[PDB]
């Protein structure tokens, strides 16, 4: 009954990752994202989906800047990613959005 949370690579929208409700998902450089940029950590962001409330808590784990609509989060800081917002994995590159689907 609860909506599914998808982290979608905005510029390659067939790359989708399931984000389980209230469970931490750590992603970055690797086979899931296909990011090869060495400035992106293998563990760049920690994601906690809120499937009822319709946001995803984003904690920057990597040193280099993760941003939401160009606004930098900062290492160990946490910001809520919302419908319409774009998450850039590192240095305003590699855009991701979140979608909530039945």
């Amino acid at each position: 009954m609860m909506r599914v949370c998808w982290l979608v690579r905005q510029d390659s929208r067939h790359q989708r990752i399931r984000l389980p409700h209230l469970e931490a998902v750590v992603i970055g450089r690797g086979p899931e994202t296909k990011i090869t940029d060495k400035k992106c950590s293998r563990q760049q962001v920690q994601l906690k989906a809120e499937c009822n409330k319709g946001y995803v808590k984003v904690k920057q784990v990597g040193v280099n800047p993760t941003s939401i609509d160009s606004v930098v989060i900062g290492k160990d800081q946490e910001v809520k990613l919302q419908p319409g917002q774009v998450l850039h994995m590192v240095n305003e590159l590699y855009p991701y959005i979140v979608e909530f689907e039945e």
